[PDB]
């Protein structure tokens, strides 16, 4: 029946909101670069985009905020109350989501500064939310089985990822009907669509306030020696979270750069300002629907039949092998745009089928109650550090650059995945 | 001891916040015109200012929201409790005050629409508040002195206006030192000072968020029948008309300060002065008038509130309002060349404005209107007052804004007639 579905959605609303808020920023970055950096006339190259520093800062402010918000709310926030922290975080995220669409001026520096300032505290709220709070897993999930509880609630991160692309596509298509302009190869100034394109990204960013209020409503009506013996378990958990997050965020954020270099989306200086965003949204929507979404539904039915160890092991192995194959066959995959789609999508599939639905129960069924919270917080902090490295690291190689740099970045991604496969051996299952 | 004024401020924080929010908009009302309405080149007259419709909307939409919010959190708002309405209104105030400083775009239409939208709900929160809370304060008001407490907590309006002028003064002075530009008579484009001046009014507007947080902190921890319409109906129409004719006069003489002064000495003309320093001059004049004239009214009222009563003081206040303002109206031509007595007359008009009627108007419905239907009469009287403020913002402002010397004369004459009519109607409320 649908009562189980209602319970699953009520539990996973937090993950859905977090995923939407964190992954709605990839689609609108190109529009911001095209609007606030392209000058009138003086054309010598592709349409202006964000500088490396500005692009990296815009992408990573939210994640740095998540780190410094989670640390504070965890260490110095346990003496205030669950309902109180829920309310504060869920109102802060909504307020910052609404404020991200409003600017303090007209200059590009003022707009960028306001956007970064509001994204910082949006990420602060997201990190301090601690979306699922360990309680429901310390419930039925920790005791009897972890079969269709964790892997079912986490199926909403995929839903949020799809919905981000869906709303971007809907808004861009609606604004595209009444806004027709020649491509950048034609009239250079008119391709900006400045009077109209200045509102679409604001609308996309401020749509995210609705999920925060929805989860507010839906959740405010619901009432050293031990470490020495454990030893390598701590480093195992931290590494298995770090080397997963560094790949997941890298492959979700670098979507806007790999596709223009590999078929699919056409050349940058051949498309209008809005329809390019629409094409990127459609590509992301298709990849997240056919690739990412089936991963959770494959995972849910195999938690008990296969286990938790071998599934993660094979997931990491396929991650590494597919990444290495894509890196090696770059030149061949340039011409053939057909199988590149599936080579890119099965990476997401094996990520979802792999340790993506596995690294949170890893602290569970282990780490006895004496120091469980400290180890869980340490593992989460390691994951957030991996996310920050993904936003501020490999992005420096993938963004703009040339053919050699993206091949290199794929090489380090494959190496890191193989290292994670090596490191996930010192964690058995009982 | 400090306890007396500590309680006074802790009770009048709401009035101070309301006055600051409602009267901080007339200071930056010239800057918006000088920034978003003046085009480059084409210098034919004084620097461009807001259109009449836009100016009237910006000035009066907050008061319209005040009326609507009062009506809602009144007739459909008694099922939530005091704490709930306190919290929702005091958080709406802060949210809207913060949002008013941020724009949804670069076009003047988008900025104007965002400003009006975020001022509407600010007024909504203002009106759904009942600052003094003359229901908790009504328990003490059954039978005792109606002086010191109320007449002192009502003094917060003067200091709110003073602080609005002071903040505008401070920010304009700070931003003036770094940016120097010639007059509009000189380099027309440089007179705007666009890159620096686009932030000063924003900061002035968002500074008003702090009083909302302060009052939230200070007030979160503190735990119609035929016979009544015939025996008391005359009193009811008296209260409604008196509140109407007090609010129209007060809001007209406060909101049109930016138009009276430039046309009457004091501040220099329009098209010889930069954008920031004209704001500086207007802030200086308004601050001085509010300090010397507006402030002592409540203090002199609190001294003799019981020593004479609440009837004669209101009667005389209305009478001297009418006489002083008629004298301003008919002696305008002779007064055009000397400014000292003009400033003195304006200060005395404000002094007698806060002296007589302002204090007695608020507490008057409480002592009448027995508890059977007291709330309904108080609500209808407050609605009449808000309607009067709306009329002041959307009425006489039409004559005052642009004006052709005849229009300002007519505005003064109609205001004098209104105050005389209020003085006449004041006879239908005795004192016991």
């Amino acid at each position: 029946q649908m009562y189980h579905m209602k319970a699953i959605v009520i539990a996973g609303m937090g993950f859905f909101t977090d995923a939407y808020d964190l992954f709605c920023i990839s689609t609108v970055s190109k529009l911001l670069g095209r609007l606030y950096y392209q000058p009138d006339g003086s054309t010598d190259s592709k349409p202006g985009a964000l500088s490396k520093t500005a692009n990296n800062m815009v992408i990573g402010v939210a994640l740095v905020g998540t780190l410094m918000g989670q640390l504070v709310f965890g260490y110095f926030g346990d003496k205030l109350g669950r309902k109180r922290v829920y309310g504060v975080t869920l109102i802060l995220m909504a307020a910052c989501a609404i404020g991200s669409g409003l600017s303090f001026g007209s200059s590009r520096k003022a707009v960028i500064g306001t956007l970064c300032f509001f994204r910082f505290w949006l990420g602060f709220g997201i990190g301090g939310d601690y979306p699922l709070s360990a309680t429901i897993m310390s419930e039925y999930s920790n005791k009897k089985t972890r079969g269709a509880f964790i892997a079912a609630v986490f199926a909403m991160q995929g839903v949020g990822i799809i919905f981000a692309g869906l709303v971007s596509m809907i808004v861009s298509s609606i604004f595209l009907t009444y806004n027709k302009a020649p491509s950048y190869k034609g009239n250079h100034d008119l391709s900006r669509q400045m009077p109209a394109a200045d509102y679409v990204w604001r609308i996309v960013l401020m749509i995210g306030a609705f999920p925060a209020l929805a989860t507010f409503y839906w959740r405010m009506k619901m009432p050293m020696e031990f470490a020495r013996r454990h030893g390598l378990h701590l480093i195992g958990t931290t590494t298995t979270w770090f080397l997963l997050d560094i790949a997941f965020y890298s492959q979700n954020l670098t979507q806007k750069d790999i596709f223009p270099a590999m078929g699919l989306i056409s050349g940058a200086a051949e498309v209008n300002a809005l329809t390019e965003m629409f094409q990127i949204s459609k590509a992301s929507f298709l990849v997240a629907l056919l690739g990412t979404f089936p991963g959770y539904w494959v995972t849910v039915a195999l938690i008990d039949k296969m286990g938790r160890y071998m599934i993660q092991l094979i997931g990491f192995f396929m991650m590494s092998m597919f990444m290495l194959a894509m890196g090696i066959l770059y030149d061949y995959l340039k011409t053939h745009h057909f199988l590149f789609g599936l080579l890119y999508a099965l990476t997401f599939f094996f990520a979802n089928f792999g340790p993506n639905s596995t690294t949170f129960v890893l602290p569970a069924e282990l780490f006895p109650t004496r120091v469980r919270s400290t180890c869980h917080a340490i593992s989460a902090a390691a994951g957030k550090a991996g996310a920050i490295v993904a936003a501020f690291g490999i992005q420096k190689l993938t963004y703009n650059s040339q053919v050699k740099s993206i091949k290199k970045a794929l090489i380090i991604l494959s190496i890191t995945n193989m290292l994670g496969f090596f490191f996930t051996f010192l964690v058995p299952e009982t």
